């Protein structure tokens, strides 16, 4: 709870850097014993293949599961955003 | 085991929407006396993320629409080939307590 802000700031920080994400949309998290469980929302380009987006999806697994290491699972789901939206993460 | 009858209802109903080629993976579990699942729909690959998003809208609604004691369900579309059969695969595998808190 109290160190529960820390690792989604780590978390979303790491996603946000990935190509073709724009933003992180929604981010829930949890402790179990050490490890972290958490289902992510990122925001992706409307108009890319489904092809593309799993890419990004996977591309973000990778990168927030490579940085952050008490992590234990992870679940992220790729949604359209618009270019211009700058909608922050709610939590 | 015991999820059978009500995973290939789902299959079922999904594999009638227009726009889904099979169902790739299904995995279906009880909380209580309501049904979690989440599933992999096979779509075009040159669906946008905006077009293969409402296949898994109207995927939603035929299941949860056909079914009705499912409280939750996750569809998320992956690319695959008109010809492509393969089975779905099944999963019945529960749910964790911290993983219902989740959401
Ligand atoms: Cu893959
Ligand atoms: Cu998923
Ligand atoms: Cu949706």
């Amino acid at each position: 709870g109290s160190h529960m802000e820390a690792v989604q700031n780590r978390i979303v920080e790491a996603a946000e850097r990935v190509p073709g994400v724009r933003g992180v949309i929604h981010l829930r998290a949890r402790y179990v014993g050490q490890d972290i469980w958490a289902d992510m929302i990122i925001g992706v380009d409307p108009e890319n293949t489904v092809e593309q987006a799993h890419e990004i999806c996977e591309a973000v697994q990778a990168a927030v599961c490579g940085k952050i290491r008490r992590i234990e699972s992870l679940h992220v789901s790729a949604e359209a955003r618009e270019i211009g939206d700058t909608t922050k993460p709610s939590f």
